[PDB]
């Protein structure tokens, strides 16, 4: 009953560590807040020139190689134990295998109660969000937009195209069961 | 006739910076950005805890002593100049006295020719961003939604309520004179 | 025999985040590094407002409630539950309790294990890189540089006073058993 | 007599920003800080990609074309009339050109009245420093510890090789005359 785990997907720049942050001040209790970035921050600089890392393209491809995988895993591993220990934990990643990143996921929180949320915006919305946030490499935001949500299953999906974070975090606080 | 300086004002967290980027981007010819956070960067870290410097209450309120005002206004001199010597200057400000501080900017700019850009954005809607931005102190957001455009003059004025940074800066693009 | 996890502790400015970035270089293995600063990072920000939360006074001085305490132990569960699972951990905290400090990290991880680092650095040398850092509140280093080291036992003790982060990395990755 | 303008020339990671924090804090005055971070900062981000621009090659290299540089010198002649106007000003930058780029500064400040300083400190020294700072393309500091300060005349010369950055701030402002 009671969730454990809010987990949110979508492209770069869909809005993401917005709603994260809005989560964080609406709900009561305190959420803890870890993603893709945290992670990439915590790995070490040479993980983004690494054989088997993670790479960005100059077009705002991504490729993630062995390497990095396992430290996810691990890290994964990590999250869902804090969650099992009483801490609130809300991640936001990004799907780029679609279902087969939810797959994965799946495997690693086990019967834990998860609210799964699914953070879409146009692409081409998305990209001059990219462009406005001034440093973002071009082309992530296109890139992402869509192919991440193919096959995923989600309780709740909000749509950041014509919503604000703070409205889209209303919406999804209120399938927070505490 | 040809632009030198494009000069926006609006509350905090309606959406300036993005605008900028944008801008940036968009404008052909290379603009030099500056602004109400990079002067505050640039002054020394104890301004903000000085006599006559400038003060966050924690309610969201600003104060400015004369000290800052003394620096401002060298500074002020300064981009202008920098106009003056052919650098494309976008500056961003928050106009906290009104067309007084507008004013102020006309005494320093003279005859040079500038685009007065007001960026508008309703009150409730820029304190949701100002929370998703994750780090502001609540309030600014809300307390200078609508003050700090009484009595002001633009060119062209842009609401981002529900227009994304781009467009807006495709509406202030246009304006621009080459 | 296998060195799993590595804990350093200093008082703030020691230059501990810097010893950090210098072994993730230096370690062959990728290590994942998270500490003090991420988990406030990853806390409501809140949090930092809070009842029992954490609290920065003006003078340098820093106090924990029990809210903070509550996260911080899950999360503690959760970087051993990573290293558990095979993930190389490296983690910068400030053992405000002394002894007590490092007992609580003891009971979470068990026989896990562990590379206990200490990191000194003279209390005015550190308060001056504080000023030098530029935004720190003033009077956290020099209030740390000695308490949090009162009866905490380590396995190898570097001081940064006449010693570069480099340096220091180097006798720190020579006690790390692969 | 007074002192109007400090300027402080040095490789990357030598120290430069940790000394102009210090100063800021030390000098009685309020000081403006510039440098190549904040110009770089506020010029657009497609600089960093431009045909004339910047470009920082993945060893460390650096290479300024004229459109970079037509923008940097109209920057000039505005920090100048900033200090024209009284505010005092502390620039940090990095002569690439060694005694050519001092002299491009001195056609810009005329008379003005300005404190030279030179900032060195150990190519490995300073490369280590590099990677501590976690992010910074590796490379840089080697290439840059010496070659920037051929031919150039300082009023003062500090060597952060072993003086912290508080102390070269205190022997660099002991030649500012208020
Ligand atoms: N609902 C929204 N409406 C308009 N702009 C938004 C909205 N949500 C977020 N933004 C803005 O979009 C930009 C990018 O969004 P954000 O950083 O939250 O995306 P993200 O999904 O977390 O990115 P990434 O996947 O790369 O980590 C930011 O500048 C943010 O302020
Ligand atoms: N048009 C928009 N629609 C939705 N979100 C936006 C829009 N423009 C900006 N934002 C988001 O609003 C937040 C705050 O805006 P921004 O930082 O650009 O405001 P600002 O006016 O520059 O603030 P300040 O005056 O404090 O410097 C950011 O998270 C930004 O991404
Ligand atoms: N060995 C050293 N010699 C000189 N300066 C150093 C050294 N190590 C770190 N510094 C500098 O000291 C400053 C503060 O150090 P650092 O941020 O690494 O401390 P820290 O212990 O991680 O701080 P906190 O406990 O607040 O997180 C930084 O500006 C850093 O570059
Ligand atoms: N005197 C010092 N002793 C030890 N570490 C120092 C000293 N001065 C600065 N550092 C550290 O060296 C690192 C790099 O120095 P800093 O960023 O000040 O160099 P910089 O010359 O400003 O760089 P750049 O030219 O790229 O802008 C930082 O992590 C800083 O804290
Ligand atoms: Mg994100
Ligand atoms: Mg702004
Ligand atoms: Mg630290
Ligand atoms: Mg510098």
């Amino acid at each position: 009953m009671t969730t454990r785990m809010i987990i949110l997907n979508g492209g770069s720049s869909a809005g993401k560590s917005g709603i994260v942050r809005c989560l964080q001040s609406v709900l009561p209790e305190p959420w803890l807040a870890f993603g893709v970035d945290s992670l990439i921050e915590a790995m070490p600089l040479k993980m983004q020139s690494a054989e088997g890392g993670i790479e960005f393209d100059a077009d705002g491809g991504v490729s993630i190689g062995p390497e990095f995988r396992a430290l996810e895993g691990a890290w994964a591993e990590g999250v869902v134990a804090m969650a099992r220990a009483g801490a609130r934990i809300i991640i936001d990643d990004v799907f780029l295998g679609g279902a087969a990143a939810q797959e994965r996921w799946r495997s690693f929180v086990g019967d834990l109660d998860v609210l799964w949320v699914g953070v879409r915006c146009d692409g081409a919305v998305a990209e001059g969000r990219e462009t406005a946030r001034g440093d973002r490499v071009a082309g992530m935001a296109a890139k992402q937009a869509y192919v991440v949500h193919e096959g995923v299953e989600y309780d709740v999906e909000v749509d950041t195209t014509h919503k604000e974070s703070i409205e889209c975090a209303w919406a999804i606080a209120a399938h927070v069961v505490p």
